[PDB]
């Protein structure tokens, strides 16, 4: 059960989760946990670890920037990380806040959702299975999300490498800054794409 | 004179280079040698240097992988070079083979020729001016050379971060390693879409 990992139960979860989140973020939540216990499955991961991380991943998606910057301090991050901003921090920082509400103290949920946005040069499997199930869950309907969808049906390290590409690409094309720790992951997992 | 920077007149140097380099390149060399002049006038650049360093930057673009690993072990580069390809080495290690060669010490040249390709962070005009003419000049028949060649007419910076950023989407959409340094420039300058 989830209580082996936080301080309360899966529907105790959904309610505290309910007030801190949009509907429509709390449907992604939904679908990230059923997507990520689908890869977990297919892949060798613990079903519960993925489903749980699958969920949680987008828990501090609405923190204030003045909180995560709080957070920054408090635990002695980065201090580069205050050059950016909610889409670094969610993940990065928030995990910090998931583990002062919940109890969360497991270091393979905490690493799977800290870089659910950016990757990493090295992941773990558990990693690798948020990080696709983020980007490929029933709700999502962006332009080649199909081909996503696909690509995970038969190799994770593929499915991570078209992700991560196709983020860099948008991300250059929209003139956004691209944070480096997801180039590590572009540079380490794009030779897939040859797969 | 060309005789106040390298060891012969402009057209022993165009001599020299019609053998190091096929013919489209060695136009190629010429165009941006153009390009190069007419963007220093417009942005407070010295022509001389420009015109100098704007031939030259690909005088290196057929150098052999073997050549580059020599001129790496040579010179103690940085040693993560050797993960890398043409590509980056041409002008990032093709400057020493430039040095030896035409005697080239004049350190702005040397600069600007050796991140023509990738940029820096921090880029002189000069370097600028190298990097954009390279994109920009008359023979290049790309998809969108008519935006940054508008662009150029109005923003040094803004061309600086037309090119990056069209670079890191391009190298994104085929699937290549970035060069990290290739970030540096990106996340430096994609600000400047805005102006
Ligand atoms: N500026 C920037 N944004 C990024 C980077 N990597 C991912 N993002 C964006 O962060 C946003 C949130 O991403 P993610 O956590 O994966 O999905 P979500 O929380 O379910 O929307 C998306 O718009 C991504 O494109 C980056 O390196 N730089
Ligand atoms: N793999 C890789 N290629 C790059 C990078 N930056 C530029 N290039 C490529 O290097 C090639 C040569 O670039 P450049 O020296 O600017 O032009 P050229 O020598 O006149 O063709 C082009 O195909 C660029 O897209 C990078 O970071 N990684
Ligand atoms: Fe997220
Ligand atoms: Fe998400
Ligand atoms: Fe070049
Ligand atoms: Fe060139
Ligand atoms: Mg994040
Ligand atoms: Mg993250
Ligand atoms: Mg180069
Ligand atoms: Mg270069």
């Amino acid at each position: 059960s989830y209580q082996d990992y936080i301080n309360c139960s899966r529907e105790a979860l959904l309610e505290k989760m309910a007030e801190l989140l949009p509907e429509k973020r709390l449907t992604h939540c939904l679908g990230v946990e059923r997507a990520a216990m689908e890869l977990a499955q297919r892949f060798g991961v613990d079903v519960e670890k993925a489903s749980l991380a699958g969920l949680l991943h987008d828990y501090a998606k609405k923190l204030s920037d003045q909180e995560f910057l709080v957070l920054i301090d408090r635990y002695q991050l980065d201090p580069d990380l205050k050059n950016w901003g909610n889409n670094v921090w969610h993940g990065m920082v928030g995990i910090y806040k998931i583990q002062e509400d919940l109890d969360l103290h497991d270091s393979e949920i905490l690493r799977a959702i800290e870089i659910h946005t950016v990757g990493a040069g090295q992941m773990t499997d558990l990693d690798k299975v948020i990080y696709v199930a983020d980007y490929i869950e029933h709700n999502r309907a962006f332009p080649g999300v199909d081909v996503a969808r696909e690509i995970a049906s038969l190799s994770l390290n593929k499915a991570v490498a078209y992700e991560t590409a196709r983020t860099v690409e948008y991300l250059a094309h929209q003139g956004f800054p691209i944070y480096p720790q997801t180039l590590e992951t572009y540079n380490a997992f794009v030779h897939y794409l040859k797969e």
